[PDB]
DNA sequence: AGGACCC
DNA sequence: GGGTCCT
């Protein structure tokens, strides 16, 4: 158990992907949808006419007039195709690791070498490459890490398809040695395609990045701390002091990331299974007044209830979290958290009142069903 | 309870 | 507007 084939599923502007598949009259038209201000994503006719994902509403009808956009607030329908998504890639293999609703990883590993046992001593020299081949780098027939690859890519490009004619769904694929390079790998060739990386491409895939947080696992505040330290780009990061990465950022997040900085990353793909939370959130800018808005916790609950029965388990954890005004205090949403009482697992008005009292021990209120079991 | 990461 | 795992 060395060597790995890995796939990274990841379909395209999947909300608006879901609603142009609910409105036909909405596809060939540039498409927002929005969230609160927010047109969190477009398809890709909005994106030639300038509209970009997370843009702000205001911006995005004065980069682009005529665009349509449909309300996503309620993730209803992105949650249910998501895991349709992950259900048809589990049947593939079963150990597959969901990224956000959109992106899936999963290990080929098995499947690969199963499929090479089957082969003749003859038709191995006839394995093609299903999509594109990163940096348009030479195949080596008689390269063993080669051939697994591009067996690698035939599937990918069957999971495609299997994706898009049972579930209507487009996406891009990347396959790699591992998750990382999968990830980097998947979005080099949109819409709808996908790449393969030979291990000799590795560093020309790493060097093509432009600033170390494009490093998947380097995020906002890791990236501000590098960058007090004179690292900028990801060269820096793979010559950098190892002892002084260590002092100060610790031992865990310093030779992790400075490996991810090669293109190495030994994290195995995990089987995501049922989800460990459920839950839902209202947004609204000054509008808890601290009192007259827990109509609002009713209604998150009564949303949540019918989603937590659904999925057969159930939870033995609930938690309030509250967000307050003010001024750009950047971080800090709050949260109380206490066991469900076990009478009120096997249902409104008491969960409604243990909600209120966590509501009376501590812009936006969401209510979260964990510890499921 | 809260931090940091991810989409 | 969701979701994960770690401290
Ligand atoms: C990053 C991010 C994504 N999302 C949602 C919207 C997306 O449709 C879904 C997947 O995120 P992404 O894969 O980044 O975006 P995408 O699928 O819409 O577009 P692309 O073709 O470039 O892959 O997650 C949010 O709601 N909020 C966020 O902050
Ligand atoms: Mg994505
Ligand atoms: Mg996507």
């Amino acid at each position: 158990a060395s060597s790995r084939v890995i796939v990274h599923v990841d379909l395209d502007c999947f909300y608006a992907q879901v609603e142009m598949i609910s409105n036909p009259e909405l596809k060939d038209k540039p498409l927002g949808v929005q969230q609160k201000y927010l047109v969190v994503t477009c398809n890709y006719e909005a994106r030639k006419l300038g509209v970009k994902k997370l843009m702000n509403v205001r911006d995005a009808k004065e980069k682009c007039p005529q665009l349509v956009l449909v309300n996503g607030e309620d993730l209803t329908r992105y949650r249910e195709m998501s895991y349709k998504v992950t259900e048809l890639l589990e049947e593939f293999s079963p150990v597959v690791e969901r990224l956000g609703f959109d992106e899936n990883f999963v290990d080929l590993t098995e499947m690969v070498e199963k499929r090479l046992q089957q082969l003749q001593s003859d038709e191995l020299s006839a394995v093609t490459v299903s999509g594109h081949v990163y940096n348009n780098q030479s195949i080596n027939l008689l390269d063993v890490l080669h051939i697994r690859l591009l067996v690698g890519s035939q599937i990918a490009a069957e999971m495609r398809e299997a994706m898009y004619n049972q579930l209507g769904l487009t996406g891009c694929a990347g396959v790699a040695s591992n998750k990382l390079l999968a990830k980097l790998v998947s979005g080099v060739f949109k819409p709808n395609q996908q790449t393969v990386l030979l291990p000799e491409s590795c560093q020309h895939l790493i060097h093509s990045l432009n600033h170390i947080k494009e490093i998947p696992g380097i995020g906002y505040k890791t990236a501000k701390c590098l960058e007090a330290l004179g690292i900028n780009s990801v060269r820096d990061l793979q010559t950098f002091s190892p002892k002084i990465l260590e002092k100060e950022l610790g031992i865990s997040v310093a030779q992790r990331i400075q490996k991810l900085s090669f293109g190495e990353d030994n994290s195995p793909v995990i089987l995501s299974g049922p989800p460990q939370s459920f839950s839902e959130e209202d947004s609204f800018k000054k509008c808890s007044s601290e009192v007259e808005a827990k109509n609002k916790i009713e209604e998150l609950l009564a949303s949540l209830l019918n989603r937590v029965c659904q999925d057969g388990r159930k939870p033995h954890t609930v938690r309030l979290i509250i967000r307050r005004y003010s001024s750009e205090k950047h971080y800090g949403r709050e949260s109380r958290q206490c066991p469900i009482p076990s009478h009120v697992i096997q249902v409104m008005t008491p969960m409604v009142d243990i909600l209120m009292k966590l509501f009376r021990n501590m812009t936006l209120l969401s209510v979260c069903f964990c510890n499921l079991k």
